[PDB]
């Protein structure tokens, strides 16, 4: 235990900013997919 | 068993869509065919 001393977040924010990036990328990914697999059952409801 | 979880119909709405079209077909030919020997008897019938 030590006086005069606070503990700060044990988080970086080098690594935070990159996580954002990544998981921003796999929404947009996946969102293309569902996008594709609407299409796909709109051509067939037009038949 | 799973909690937070529900599970939905296991319908493919593809194939679904498809055997639409197909009973439709089966449908209209068996009514031709039906046509067909309606005629033979009117034709039959007028002698």
């Amino acid at each position: 235990i030590n006086n005069g001393m606070l503990e700060q977040s044990n988080i970086d924010m080098t690594q935070e900013l990159v996580d954002l990036i990544s998981a921003q990328r796999n929404f947009q990914a996946n969102s293309r997919s569902l996008e594709v697999h609407n299409q796909l059952q709109q051509n067939i409801l037009q038949i």
